[PDB]
């Protein structure tokens, strides 16, 4: 799939907006995915023991990787659909190390959408979130293809 550039535009607008505070909304967004889907707290065996959402928001580690994960999908972003070289290396830890099904990054993705929605409502009308989608929903299909080529395709 291409985005056009208006698409691009509205995508990199909102992500400017992220990016005044990349931990809070990477807290965010964490959060909301294990409050979501549980079994995704599974496969971070750093704070996989946490019960709560107040222990997650006290949980140094959790918003670290949280900072770690927004700025790698912020690099990607930007790149505007030419990733290939960034996502190789993310593809390969994903499907061989951390084993990530491509579910999961649904679920992530529909997370990131969920707060930007809540954080962002005049910056994220409907175009803006269709144009956000179709950039998730872009990278999510890239990123498998790369799974299967590497032998997970999960
Ligand atoms: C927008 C989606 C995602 C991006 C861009 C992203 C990016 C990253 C980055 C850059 C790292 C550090 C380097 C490396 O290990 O490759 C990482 C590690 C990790 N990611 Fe992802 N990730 C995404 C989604 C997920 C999802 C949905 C899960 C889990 C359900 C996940 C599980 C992990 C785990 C377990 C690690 C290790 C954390 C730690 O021990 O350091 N990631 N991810």
């Amino acid at each position: 799939m291409v985005l056009s550039e208006g698409e691009w535009q509205l995508v990199l607008h909102v992500w400017a907006k992220v990016e005044a505070d990349v931990a809070g909304h990477g807290q965010d967004i964490l959060i909301r995915l294990f409050k979501s889907h549980p079994e995704t707290l599974e496969k971070f065996d750093r704070f996989k023991h946490l019960k709560t959402e107040a222990e997650m928001k006290a949980s140094e580690d959790l918003k670290k990787t949280g900072v770690t994960v927004l700025t790698a999908l912020g690099a990607i972003l930007k790149k505007k659909g030419h990733h290939e070289a960034e996502l190789k290396p993310l593809a390969q830890s994903h499907a061989t190390k951390h084993k990530i099904p491509i579910k999961y990054l649904e679920f992530i993705s529909e997370a990131i959408i969920h707060v930007l929605h809540s954080r962002h409502p005049g910056n994220f009308g409907a175009d803006a979130q269709g144009a956000m989608n179709k950039a998730l929903e872009l990278f999510r299909k890239d990123i498998a293809a790369k799974y299967k080529e590497l032998g997970y395709q999960g």
